[PDB]
């Protein structure tokens, strides 16, 4: 499109990831690998607002970005993930997230959005790009037979609508999470996906700030694969570019000339999964293509690093109340710590296996 949110902007670099990476890098013993690892702190990532407790951090990042732009003669851009739906991750095994549908979850989520909006409103010289609720809408396409998802459907739709409607009022550029090629990119899932995303876009007023969709978030697919990963057999859309090329025209026909961003933060190594649906701490992953607006596709505004490589997808300890058995599969790196916490051995391999090399 004409207006790529990133062009002309300096991305604010997460200080939390920089510190996590800094603490991680001094533990890497090989000096050549250590300096490569430290440099990852200079690669822009998304900050996940996975709880209300993260909202004050957003406030500090906006204020720091505002000052840094003035100090360097630049316009700054802060990258966030909205990730706190009630009954979050409905198809996952075991309960995740601080809000539940049964305990005023919708209302609590609205208050979470209101607190985010109230921060963003204070810093109008900073641009914000938000990924909206990974692992949410996509479940309403393919997983309505999952009872937790069926029971969450109206809440997910209302809560995502509230986020889109109210973040638009403070000019946030938004990409709704849309799964990945092996989820919604199956040809038979494309029209159901397009219908759902367009209804969501309509309910939120078709705001021009709703730019489009984010794909491959926290996943491992290629953007453009050299040859299809064996996990993809049966799906002609074997990488993200095929998925996006197929879905984008369906959205255009609805009057939404949608654009896309694609996570490549853990895509450096292909052909590492036994089944396409295996998502947790996949062993041997490497950092992939660094964020760039040089995407190779009319439909893609940016390659991004949404999931911060090195933070665990979930614990492998079956005694944890948060345990998801996907995290103990043969292709999952084990032992792994709780979701969101630092997984040092996994980070070191992401660095060693980076492609392109760091």
């Amino acid at each position: 499109s004409a207006n790529n949110p990133w062009t002309g902007f300096q991305i604010f670099l997460s200080p939390y990831y920089a510190n996590e990476v800094a603490a991680a890098a001094k533990q890497i013993t090989d000096p050549t690998l250590s300096s490569k690892a430290a440099s990852v702190a200079n690669i822009p990532t998304f900050t996940w607002l996975d709880s209300v407790a993260k909202i004050p951090d957003l406030g500090t990042y906006l204020a720091s970005a505002s000052a840094l732009g003035k100090s360097t003669g630049t316009k700054q851009l802060v990258q966030i993930v909205i990730y706190d739906l009630p009954d979050r991750n409905c198809a996952a095994k075991a309960v995740n997230g601080e809000f539940s549908i049964a305990n005023n979850g919708q209302a609590n989520y609205e208050n979470y959005i209101d607190q985010i909006v109230a921060q963003i409103q204070q810093f109008p010289d900073v641009r914000v790009v938000a990924v909206i609720e990974p692992d949410s809408l996509a479940n309403l396409v393919t997983n309505l037979n999952v009872q937790k998802c069926a029971n969450a459907k109206t809440t997910y739709l209302a809560s995502v609508n509230y986020a889109l409607t109210n973040l638009a009022k403070v000019g946030v550029y938004m990409y709704m999470d849309a799964g990945h090629a092996g989820w919604l990119g199956w040809p038979a899932n494309l029209s159901p996906a397009a219908q759902l995303f367009t209804q969501v876009w309509q309910n939120a007023g078709k705001s021009p700030f709703i730019k489009g969709l984010a794909t491959n978030v926290a996943n491992y697919n290629a953007l453009q694969a050299a040859s299809p990963d064996p996990i993809t057999q049966g799906n002609p859309n074997y990488d993200e570019i095929h998925y996006i090329n197929a879905l984008a025209p369906l959205l255009q026909q609805a009057g939404w000339d949608a654009t896309f961003i694609v996570d490549q933060g853990r895509s450096g190594v292909q052909n590492i999964r036994q089944q396409w649906g295996d998502w947790c701490n996949i062993k041997g992953a490497g950092f992939g293509t660094r964020p760039t607006t040089n995407t190779g596709s009319q439909f893609i505004d940016s390659i991004v690093w949404v999931k911060p490589g090195g933070e665990s997808d979930g614990t492998s300890n079956s005694s944890s109340p948060r345990y998801d058995s996907t995290c103990s599969l043969p292709d999952a790196a084990q032992p792994a710590p709780e979701a969101g916490t630092w997984f040092q051995a996994y980070f070191q391999t992401l660095v060693s296996a980076a492609n392109p090399p760091l």
